[PDB]
């Protein structure tokens, strides 16, 4: 065991050398569209195992994912559904432009078809690999509220779940920055809970993450506070949101239910 | 001269203690309201130098500002305009919510009402300082573009503006992190110019920045490449824009016009 890591990004492929590449260039036109390899992989499952497959945050390939233990091909056919859904009109139900995904570090290291040497880490089983789109998390988020308002809401709750990503994204190996990747997926999950308060008229202000006292010894617990305000509207009492992430397993926990009150 | 400070964020004012605060409890109802201490300052300018007048980075007070100089009314008279321009509604002309401020460091540091202790940074004059709001940042780049999809677009060149602010917005203090920030200044001016990316169905994929070869010695250049991609539409060219920038100066600058080219 060499810890655990938390990312989020953009899942990929790579072939590693010229030798993989040829294999693919016979199977297909042209094996760099994505919308190819996918029709490919979907029909032949098990040539995922000859790609080295690649988390990507904003350009840089952060990690090489190497799905081991009995659900590896579980877990193949979760890395092609997100490879997919990353390939589909941004209007369509199974869209896919962010990831969560949890895994456990290795001392392994794999060269890419460019000659950059990535990280591997080694991806078990599908549980806690989340792939969203944020505008069907606002329509989730705004079945819960009461308006007409609903473009401005609509772009509020937007702006606020677009903010958190990228306030918060990060390598994902320390607990801290665990703690803030998995804030985001938290924050993804439970965007319903922030509507009433962007309906209300406010806007996120801070974003403060602490080690939390509310957790048993031997966790890795942090306290994670959203405060809204309204900008606008003279004194006006700010809106608190606060969980508890325990980063200590692999599938990170929420701890709890989120609290909310005024100051 | 202890170097130079770029940085952005929100405007606010601070009372510092107790006989500061009352004085001003007595020239309106409510000190706390920002519309009736905007309204007081307006009637009665040379009571803003009777405060702290701070830069707020997503709640963190990051910095005091203090103009000095022949131009201290001048300034004095910005930061009233950006503080009355953040309480606007948002779909004011004047609205606020992005801002940029050079400055001088200094030694000094001042105690605000919390207790807590702010460096000071000097604001010599209004050049540099700018103001802006996204939805006319958007308008300023729609108008040069050929569509309908304006919808699309719109909620396209927000979410990139955004994101540009969110992924790079820094302290400001180090050459690099002037550089970042500065970025999100000549990415906002120039908005207009990624239009056509956006438009052709692209979106922002690297921010990358480096130091540049391409200034005079005893300069302080970075250059910043934006690079744009179609993860729906197979293989598809890759947009690349180039601009460099200048930080060595306390108003920095771009130098040439920014470059683009495919890949
Ligand atoms: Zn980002
Ligand atoms: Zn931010």
């Amino acid at each position: 065991f060499s810890g655990n890591v938390y990312a989020l990004g953009t899942i990929g492929y790579d072939f590693g050398d010229e030798a993989r590449r040829d294999t693919f260039k016979e199977r297909m036109a042209d094996p760099y569209d994505a919308r190819q390899m996918v029709e490919r992989l979907d029909r032949n499952p098990d040539e995922a195992r000859s790609l080295i497959w690649t988390l990507n945050l904003e350009g840089d390939v952060i990690y090489a994912l190497d799905p081991k233990g009995p659900f590896a091909t579980n877990v193949y056919e979760i890395f092609l559904q997100m490879l997919a859904g990353q390939l589909e009109p941004e209007t369509s139900a199974d869209f896919i432009e962010r990831l969560s995904v949890p895994a456990r570090r290795t001392t392994r290291t794999v060269e890419l078809f460019s000659g950059e040497v990535v990280p591997v880490v080694n991806v078990r089983d599908p549980r806690g690999m989340y792939g969203w789109n944020v505008n069907a998390l606002v329509d989730a988020a705004l079945a819960t509220v009461e308006y007409e308002d609903e473009d401005s809401l609509r772009q509020g709750l937007t702006a606020f779940l677009n903010r958190v990503y990228h306030d918060l994204h990060n390598l994902g190996q320390t607990s801290r920055d665990r703690a803030l990747n998995f804030t985001v997926t938290n924050t993804f999950q439970a965007a319903s809970t922030f509507a009433q308060a962007i309906a209300s008229g406010r806007q996120l202000d801070t974003i403060e993450v602490n080690k939390s006292p509310y957790c048993r010894l031997n966790s890795d617990c942090w306290d994670v506070l959203l405060t809204f305000y309204d900008p606008e509207h003279g004194r006006r009492s700010r809106r608190v949101f606060r969980f508890t992430l325990d980063v200590v397993y692999v599938l990170p926990v929420t701890v709890g239910s989120i609290k909310s009150w005024s100051l």
